[PDB]
């Protein structure tokens, strides 16, 4: 009422229910808003994030809406450091529902949890809006098996130096084109890569990509040509998809929309 905006929710609104994940960056919990509806709450650690810049970014995010793409509902702000608030996803990250054996997956449903992933990256590609850090731990899972994609853009307000640049200890090496570890070029194109290292994330059940490399070691194989090679699970026709998202030149690496076209060719014949 009174003193919000549309984008701000007010806290005395929250009832919280149970943890859901801990760390650098700060805790998740569940719980309900006004008695009734689900929702996650994300409470962001002092001195972690650039909290002005983030707020007018979260005015922008609010009008992103696609049933593949993780909701924003609002944030607290008037108490720093601030809350985000979003729709509830109950069987968590990406990364560790694959490395539960217990599911034993088959072929069918690993392509849907891709086609899932290609539908809200298109949507972005539509909006010229770029993820950033797309890979298998920014993905989350709901109480109907289907996957969404979850901290898009998040990056750019992280003041940790050592996440930041390709030199820092903790930025996505084995996730990133030869033009970004070399060169610093961010495009389109480079969102284009991160899904193919995904699709062979999903295809390995999770597996570290290049598992016996260190990061130094990953940037000199990647810059010398070399490549992943074809996950067991995967078909000849599934490989050659996520080979094609790594080409050495950024302008033959295909769109979104081809990448979609491809997936659901694969579905009919295999089907
Ligand atoms: C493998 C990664 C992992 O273990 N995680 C990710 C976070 C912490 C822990 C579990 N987890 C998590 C679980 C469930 C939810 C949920 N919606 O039910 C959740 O919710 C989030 C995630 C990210 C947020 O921030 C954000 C920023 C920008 C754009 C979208 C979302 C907010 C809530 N996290």
């Amino acid at each position: 009422g009174l003193g919000y905006g549309s984008w701000e929710i007010d806290p005395k609104d929250l009832t919280f229910l149970k943890e859901l994940g801990t760390g650098q960056f700060g805790v998740v919990k569940y719980g309900k808003w006004r008695g009734q509806y689900d929702v996650a709450i994300k409470m962001i650690k002092e001195g972690s994030m650039s909290e002005d810049e983030f707020i007018e970014e979260a005015k922008v995010m609010m009008n992103l809406s696609h049933e593949k793409l993780v909701q924003l509902y609002g944030v607290c702000t008037k108490q720093r450091p601030i809350f985000i608030i979003t729709e509830y996803m109950a069987n968590g990250c990406l990364l560790n529902y694959l490395r539960e054996m217990r599911h034993r997956f088959q072929t069918q449903q690993l392509l849907e949890m891709c086609k899932d992933v290609c539908e809200a990256m298109e949507y972005l590609e539509s909006k010229q809006f770029l993820h950033r850090d797309l890979a298998a731990r920014n993905c989350l899972v709901n109480d109907q098996g289907v996957v969404k994609v979850s901290d898009f853009g998040l990056s750019r307000y992280v003041l940790d130096d050592e996440y930041t640049s390709s030199v820092g200890s903790k930025f996505p090496v084995r996730w990133s084109p030869p033009e970004v570890l070399m060169y610093s070029k961010f495009s389109s194109k480079s969102d284009i890569w991160a899904f193919g290292v995904l699709m062979w994330e999903i295809y390995s059940l999770g597996k570290m990509p290049y598992e016996r490399f260190t990061n130094s070691e990953t940037a000199e194989h990647i810059a010398q040509g070399l490549r992943l090679y074809r996950p067991h699970l995967a078909s000849e026709k599934v490989y050659t998809i996520m080979y094609s998202c790594w080409h050495e030149k950024a302008d033959e690496r295909p769109t979104f929309k081809i990448l979609l076209s491809n997936i659901l060719d694969v579905m009919d014949e295999e089907s």
